[PDB]
């Protein structure tokens, strides 16, 4: 059972992206992590998953940004990036085609 309280996660950009993609951002639906690249900075933290909502970035409240503004925050957060994330797989699963949340709380995509 995957903890559902908010968490603080620090990522290190170095020489690449942060290593994840984001979806959502229409009409305050929120901004959700959709994909984490293996070996990437997000992956290297070990703390982020597909289905997390990004609540803030370097303390800037994101619960209601557009996708464009999430991406600018993220790009301009510099080298050490602090994220408050919270796992919301049911809300996430409505964004991904053919996806659902099993009884273990994991996102599955048929």
């Amino acid at each position: 059972d995957i903890p559902r309280e908010p968490r603080r996660i620090v990522i290190h950009r170095g020489s690449t992206g942060l290593g994840f993609n984001i979806v959502g951002g229409e009409d305050g639906e929120g901004i959700f992590i959709s994909f984490i690249l293996a070996g990437g900075p997000a992956d290297l933290s070990g703390e982020l998953r597909k289905g997390d909502q990004i609540l803030s970035v370097n303390g800037v409240d994101l619960r209601n940004a557009s996708h464009e503004q999430a991406a600018i925050a993220l790009k301009n957060a510099g080298q050490t990036v602090t994220i408050i994330a919270q796992y919301k797989p049911e809300e996430y699963s409505r964004f991904e085609a053919n996806s659902r949340v099993d009884s273990s709380g994991r996102i599955v995509t048929d």
